[PDB]
């Protein structure tokens, strides 16, 4: 029917009708809820490989219909012609091609439909760089460097996506093998320990195994591993002058800078799949700006990551003998005060979790008021520290899957046949 | 057929077969998820034909648990229940069934992070109770036993099940020990703002309030659908802990204390299709419940502003993370204060680790363990506790604990 959500701190109730326009399964049933499973569903809007006409066209009619509906047509001559244009195109090339307006609309709406993104208040202020003309790893690197440079903007970041040619037969995929454009390398020491970023040890080895000359430090910016039209990937080194970086100091603890830490300024996700009207853009790196907790809670403090808590705690003179002292908790706060203070002192865009969550509530308000709802994933919106003292903690959320969408996809090296 | 949950911190993977044995809604549909919705009639008491299959599932479940499935005593107990539902239109749990029932409802409570202790529960059969006075007595002996001079024990007291929905036993208090809250004319709120509507009801039923900040509320007890009655838990039975800080001399001057015994009394215990509308249960506190939620939620005691000030924090801009900083020190103070007075408590780190250990064991020997990530994860410092990175399948087994509407919304006054 129609579903209400309530904020247990304000008693505000919103009514959700947008969920009726949902098409794919979430993973849940009346009997089992999977809202904490990382990839609960494998429901996909098309089959495995190059789809028949009866597969691809209905998806495409839905998106075109949606887009022409967005702009107060539907039934217009332009819309009817467009249906016939896509129809004949699928007939003759087994696919179709997005108008530039179409592609910008879908890119913004995949962001706007991203149930896990706390940052969607900005969704319509996105910069799309069409790169469907691209043919080589080298051209990919030139498109990515311009993305980085525009997005970074001397520290005053801007949102942007760069969209490479869509998928055709699955053996000509365009892939950024990096999970993010800019990440640090992780090295597997001889004594079993791990220097760098432990998450990337497998990628940092494929790079090495591909010819990369590792400087073997802590903050080694990984190369790019770019794959074009199915071919073997190709290492590229982003010019350092394009990788903005913030050294972490603390506004009271002078001993903090001596910890020797820095992070990069540009979060740029590049392993995900953009899906629009049944077309699959397997390479679509997008970028915005960091919520401090992403660096200071997850990046520095997760166990299988930088794990600096003991060392920051020890420098703080903390009772690390039992958990009850909350020594982990205290260091965690100071680290995030340091991350925020460093990005702001270097006028690099960053948002804290209080103002980020606060804004997402305001976004939710807007979306319900004019769109009839807003898909939100409570498990992922709620920041990983101080949850209950942020507004989203006390806000009920409905989760459902709208298209266009961002999607996970397999890591390419599980799939790619070399040559 | 099977389902896998993965721990994204340790790569450990567990195989949930137990979810096949659930038959109650979660609220989620195949195309929409409601995992963050908090809650997705009295004539709605079960009919005879409604009750037969539920009883059969529970009795089978019980005889299975104890290695007696299909046995002579199983088959006779089965027909013995049918005779009762046929004649009396209900039935009566044996004492052993009731203990197994109450222990499994805890075991099956997917939102409770404390279930590793589930099978050491102390069940007090109060089904022979007929009056409010009898309830107050049973409840005092519960409090006294559970508190055990600071070394808390978990315990449940079960009052007579429902009958026709017209003679419910109800503990009107949401918890047995809670502080009062009085709205001032000027808009401000004294005491605990959660309990302000219940404080009004109490006063209207006669309670003479101290009008202080930490008045323990009177019990408001209802038996056999009669009007509820007031009782004062004898102060010598309410253990309390004054909250001081191990580093901040000034902290004790905040004037704060908390009660020592969390005891929830407003939920409904459901075993074999029977509904025990009054079933108070108790364990011990995890620190964050007092430190993060009770003291710091804006709708609760809301002392972050007061603490940060004495801490000299820059409270002009949120990015200073004063809130975050002041919140930790309070939770340090809560944990130090309880431990000093040798009153049981568990911090969110030990608690969550126990639950991961309990979860794996429950997959080992039971085939699963329903959990609610939205509730298991502590309300502060989430991702540094190990349950954050633990995938969790959520489903409703019975016996279960259930919410029920507030008594003053549905009760018709004598
Ligand atoms: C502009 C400021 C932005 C902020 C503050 C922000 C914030 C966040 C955060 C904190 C997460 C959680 C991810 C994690 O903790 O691993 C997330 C997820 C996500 N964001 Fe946003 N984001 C922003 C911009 C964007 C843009 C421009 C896009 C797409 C064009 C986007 C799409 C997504 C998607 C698809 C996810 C899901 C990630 C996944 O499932 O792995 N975000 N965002
Ligand atoms: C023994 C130590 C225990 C600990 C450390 C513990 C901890 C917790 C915590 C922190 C919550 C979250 C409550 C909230 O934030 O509102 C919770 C929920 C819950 N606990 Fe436990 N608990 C314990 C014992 C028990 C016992 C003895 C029972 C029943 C016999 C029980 C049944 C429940 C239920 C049903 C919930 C769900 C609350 C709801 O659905 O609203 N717990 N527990
Ligand atoms: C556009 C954007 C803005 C922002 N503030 N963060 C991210 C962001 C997203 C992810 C994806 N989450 C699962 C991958 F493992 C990982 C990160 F490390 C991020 F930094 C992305
Ligand atoms: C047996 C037990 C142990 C423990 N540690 N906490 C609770 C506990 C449970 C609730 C229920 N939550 C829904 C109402 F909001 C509220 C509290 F205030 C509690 F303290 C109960
Ligand atoms: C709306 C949201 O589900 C709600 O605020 C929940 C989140 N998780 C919770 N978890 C616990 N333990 N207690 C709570 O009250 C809540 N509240
Ligand atoms: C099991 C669980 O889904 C997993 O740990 C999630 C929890 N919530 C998260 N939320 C965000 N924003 N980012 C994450 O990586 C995760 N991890
Ligand atoms: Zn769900």
């Amino acid at each position: 029917r129609f579903l209400k959500v309530k904020n247990w701190e304000t008693e505000v109730v919103l009514t959700d009708t947008l969920h009726l326009k949902s098409t794919l399964e979430t993973g849940c049933t009346e009997y089992i809820c999977m809202g904490s499973i990382m990839h609960p569903s494998q429901h996909a809007r098309r089959p495995e490989d190059v789809a028949t006409k009866d597969q691809l066209f209905p998806l495409a009619k839905e998106f075109i219909d949606q887009y022409y509906s967005s702009i107060k047509r539907f039934g217009s001559k332009a819309h009817m012609e467009r249906l016939e244009e896509v129809n004949k195109e699928i007939d003759t090339t087994s696919t179709y091609q997005l108008k530039d307006t179409e592609l910008i609309y879908g890119a913004k709406h995949a962001w706007r439909n991203a149930s896990r993104c706390v940052g969607r208040i900005q969704w319509s202020k996105l910069q799309v760089f069409d790169a469907r003309d691209c043919t080589t790893a080298h051209g990919m690197f030139n498109y990515i460097c311009n993305h980085v440079k525009y997005a970074t903007n001397k520290g005053n970041l801007r949102s942007a996506i760069t969209i490479f040619p869509q998928r055709t037969d699955g053996k000509h995929d365009f892939r950024v093998w990096n999970s993010q454009l800019i990440r640090y390398a992780g090295y597997k020491q001889p004594d079993g320990s791990t220097l760098g970023d432990p998450a990337n040890v497998q990628f940092t080895e494929i790079c090495i195994q591909q010819g990369w000359k590792p400087p073997r430090g802590r903050f080694d910016v990984l190369p790019l591993l770019l794959q074009a039209n199915g071919n073997d990937p190709e290492l590229f080194q982003i010019p350092p002058e394009l990788v903005l970086e913030v050294p972490i100091r603390h506004p009271k603890f002078e001993w903090f800078k001596d910890l020797g830490l820095k992070w990069y300024g540009l979060p740029a996700v590049s392993n995900m799949l953009l899906e629009i009207g049944g077309l699959e853009f397997s390479a679509c790196p997008f970028s915005g700006w960091y919520m401090g907790t992403e660096i200071g809670v997850r990046d520095y403090c997760d166990n299988s990551r930088y794990n600096i808590l003991e060392e920051v705690a020890k420098k703080m003179n903390l009772d690390m003998r039992k958990t009850s002292s909350l020594w982990k908790d205290q260091a965690l706060v100071e680290i995030n005060i340091a991350v925020l203070y460093s990005f702001q002192s270097d006028k690099v865009t960053i948002v804290d979790h209080h103002s980020a969550t606060e804004s997402f509530i305001k976004h939710m308000e807007n979306e319900y008021r004019c769109r009839g709802g807003c898909p939100a994933d409570w498990v992922w919106i709620v920041p990983p520290m101080s949850g209950s003292i942020t507004p989203v903690f006390h806000q009920e959320m409905l989760n459902y899957r709208l298209t266009p969408s961002f999607e996970y996809q397999p890591d390419p090296w599980n799939t790619h046949v070399w040559k």
